[PDB]
Order: C-alpha cells, then structure tokens, then sequence
C-alpha cells in the first residue's frame, strides 16, 4: 500500500504529527558505547530482545553477540544505539526521518547500520523518511531511487530540485515495475542565508520557494502520485512562520516535513494531522532519558492539536 | 599539497585538460565480467600485475583472488572493483583529473561505496587529481559530514555542491577550522540536460539569472575563507551545450575554474570560454567508459582537445 495510507493509518493508531529524527553522531555513539561499559549493557540487552531485531539482513550474527568487547564494534553501538532510540521512541513516533549524511562519513560501516536502521523500521512497519536532498541528472537519479525505496525500501525521502523538477520523475516514479514513490523537495529552510536564494530570487513576482512548490505540486499531478496514494511534499523550515502560513495557506491539502529540533508556534500548519509532521532530532536522541523526552514532545503536540 | 597546484602540474604532463568520468553502471560490470568469464580473466589479471593496486584499503585479499566462483557477494564486488581499475589503468594516462559520481556507487548499499573508497585510494596513488561528483548540500554541522566523507575519508581533491540553501555551506565544505585545512569545490551553476532546468534561468534577481546571481555568491564565499592562497577554490559546473552561458561567466569573472558536463548530445563550441587549460575540465563519461575500447576513446578525445588553435 501507498505512502498515504501507511502514515493515514498510524496517524489514527498513535494520534501525533511528531517526526524522530535519527542523525546519529561521533559523540553519542563514543558515548552510548561508553554509558554501556559504564553500565551492565542495559540497553544492548534490552535491544537483543526486541522481536524484529532478528531479522535485519547485515552482519545478524555479529550485532547479535553478547556484549563483550573485534573490529565490527564501532558497527556495533551504532547499529545498537538507533536500534535502542528507536526501541524508546518509536511508540510516539508516527513517522521516523535518518539523514543519510549521519550514515556515510565513515564509508560502507555506516550504510550497513542505515540499512538496518531502516529494516528494523520496515520490519516495525514505521513510516520512513530518508533525509538525502538528492538531485541529479534524470538517468542518473534512478540510482538514488533504487538505494532509497529499493535497497532501503524507505517510504520517501527529501529532494533538491533546484536542478529541475523532471528529476522527480526518476525519483516518484519507476517504470519498470510501476512503482511510485512520495517525496519531500526543500521548499523553505529557516538559514540566515536560505532565503538568499529561497526568497530574494523570483519570477512572476512570486518567491522562488513558490515556484518550486507549484512546479513541484503540478509534476505530483503529470505523475498520477495521488490516485497511487503517493505525492510529493514540501520541507519547510519551523522558523519560517510567515513562509509556513503562506504554504499551508496558498498550499493547503498538501504534505508539509518541518525540520528541525524544536518555537512550537510552528504549527503554522495543521490540515487533519500527518498533513504536518513536526521533525524533532537532537532533542530526543542527545537527551539523556529518550523516551521521556518523546512523550514530552509528544504531549506537548497532541496538547496544540486542538 | 595544493588542489590548485595540483592540477596546474599534471597541466604540463600530459598537456590537457580532459576529465574521465568513471560512472560505472549496472551492465558495464555485467558486460565487463562476461568479457572476463572468457578471456581468461585478460584483463583482471593485468590490473593484479598493476603497481599501485596494493594501495587499496577495503577488502583486499579479495581484490587480489584468483579469479573465484566458490564465493557469496564477493564476486559483484570483485568485477565492479577490477571495472574501476580497468578503465583508471587503460586512461589515466590521458585524464587530467577523473570525476566519480557517487550516484553510481550508492544504489547497490554499502559494497558500491567500498569499491568508491578503493577508487579514491587507487587514483591517490597514481598521483591524479579527483571529484566527487555528489552534488551535496544541507545545513549547517550537516555537511561536516561530507567535508569528512568526501576529503578526510576518500582524500578527495574536490566535489560538486548544490547551494541553493545557502551560500554558507561551502565555508563548511571548503574549511575545516580543526585540521586547518582548506579543500576545494565546484557549485552547480548552469546544469545543462536537465531540459527541465528552469529556476536557473527563469528565476531572476534585478534581471540577473540565477545561474549568475550564483555564481557571484559562490565566489564571493570563495575570497571570504580565502581558498586561492591556500592553494584551494571555488570552482562551478556548467554543462557543456550551454554555449551562451558558458561564454559568460568565464569571460566575466574570467578567472574561476569551470567543470563541464556533456559530451557523454555533444559539441566543441563549449571551449569558447577557455583560458590556461585544466581551469575548463571538459567531462567525458560514457563516450570513453561505454566504448569498447576505453584507450583509444580515450586517446582520440585527448588528441581532439590537445590539438585546438588557440
């Protein structure tokens, strides 16, 4: 079934627009490893026992191992430190968004713990955003879509179309097996100096953050996105207050990702829930007691839901 | 040392300013191992006998197998690997820089980027100056990410970055105030192919493209963190059937460094806009790495471009 419906359903199983985000770094890995010898491998061990945990398909048997200190270790906390984040949060969480820059400084260790990450969270049946703002030549995209919707089997993902818009055709859309796919373009992102680029740059009279919204809205359309429970959505800074109103306003009925990690006025935006996903990362993941966290953020939303 | 150095030397040897771009898809490492599985493995064997083949760091013991078939994954690793050398080995010998473009080493998971370290290694060795064609762009602390990736990881001399959400992330990219080091990079200026490519000419600033309204920003950014003493800089790509941008920008700035897109529709009115060579790469993807003979592809597009008036 579409992306739609994947995230239709949860949204009335959990009741929350809350998006976790998992951009794990150095520290809280050299750390997790740290608090955990400093500590009867608690979490490791609680992981261990988690149902799905036995299914994901790289390197099962090392991860698999009792604690004890090779090689594959740094592969080991970090595979189990997202597997613990998620093992904490995931109750709140209506969706989940990695961003793969988090997962490639270290060459392939990191794409093998992503691949987990995002197998342990098909397997936990969990809405999936890959945050990689991919861009390229039509031909050579199709790559980006094979290792993001087939390789990592993700429900979407974030896109740059500065380059152009026929590029999401590669991405959404795969004619080959009839597949298509939702994604998320950089609409607006709250920089002081995105908006060099996002607003003071025009056409029609019409910021270029707009542009790109229409253009990308109508290639969702040339698509038939839609009609497959698919689409294409837009990322939108939280501190964009006034571009955020502009968007839910001008662009209402369409699917909005807001990143970062945290005011909550962002709630700009609202449609029916899910519509909205308010992107929360470090917040939770550096915060010493995770799931605590997540349900704060995770009342603190259902709390201006109404 | 230097980037810029760098390429102002392999300038002389080899007077040219060709660039390989080594983007091996999923049927030219079939291709590439049926033509294997019966000649012996030519070829294959020929990259084992190679010099520096034994500078590589990710697995191996199995880059340098007897050719193996008592395997697992192993062995699309093997040939897509072995590709790579291949083609580095048959026309490094006329490139003046070889561009990877990540894209084609990520869609097969984490195997595909082994065989991109192994590369990045390989051509360090020979001493050629490389891109990263990843087209990278995110906030802030993000892209320190693809800063170490890209050159502290594989050693690259340079990518490709989009900036359309900020300007700022090439001092991110382009420095590293830690190692002290300074980097070099190439913003998408003009992408031509895209025939979608709208927002680079459509979108305007007090009746400036944006294309050019980009590159200023770029440059701009590239004197602040000062890369051109350091040995560094801000280069742009500007696909090559963009004859009318292309003159421009090279003639009004006139000194930036210009990567280009194209040949592999295809033209030669693109080096109107030149300068001292290798400050106007001009990439040759398919049309050498699709040719059956690699060599020669090669060979005739460097005398092609070594051999024009000016």
């Amino acid at each position: 079934m579409g992306f739609k419906v994947k995230l239709e359903k949860r949204r009335n199983a959990i009741n929350t627009c809350l998006c976790i985000g998992l951009d794990p770094d150095e520290k809280d890995i050299e750390n997790f490893m740290k608090n955990e010898k400093e500590n009867n491998y608690n979490n490791i061990k609680k992981n261990l026992k988690e149902k799905y945990i036995n299914n994901v398909s790289i390197k099962k048997d090392i991860l698999l191992k009792a604690p004890d200190n090779k090689s594959e270790e740094f592969f080991y906390f970090f595979n189990h430190f997202c597997f613990y984040i998620i093992n904490e949060t995931n109750k709140y969480a209506l969706t989940f968004k990695m961003n793969f820059a988090f997962y490639i400084p270290y060459g392939s260790v990191g794409i093998d713990v992503l691949k987990n990450v995002f197998d342990y969270l098909y397997e936990l049946n969990i809405p999936t955003i890959l945050d990689m703002k991919i861009n390229d030549i039509g031909n050579t995209v199709k790559n980006y879509r094979k290792f993001i919707f087939e390789y990592l089997k993700s429900d979407s993902c974030t896109v740059n179309i500065y380059m152009g818009t026929n590029m999401l055709k590669d991405i959404c859309y795969d004619e080959e097996k009839n597949k298509y796919y939702s994604a998320f373009v950089l609409v607006k992102t709250t920089n002081p100096d995105s908006a060099i680029f996002q607003k003071n740059l025009s056409l029609d009279n019409k910021q270029a953050y707009v542009i790109m919204a229409q253009e990308a809205l109508n290639m969702s359309s040339y698509l038939n996105l839609e009609q497959n429970n698919e689409f294409i959505g837009f990322v939108v800074g939280a501190n964009s207050y006034d571009e955020m109103n502009y968007i839910r306003t001008y662009f209402p009925n369409c699917y909005i990702l807001s990143p970062g990690i945290g005011k909550t006025l962002t709630n700009g935006y609202h449609k029916s829930y899910e519509k909205i996903l308010i992107n929360i990362g470090r917040a939770i993941t550096k915060n010493p007691y995770p799931q605590k966290a997540a349900q704060m953020y995770y009342d603190q939303i259902n709390a201006i839901l109404k």
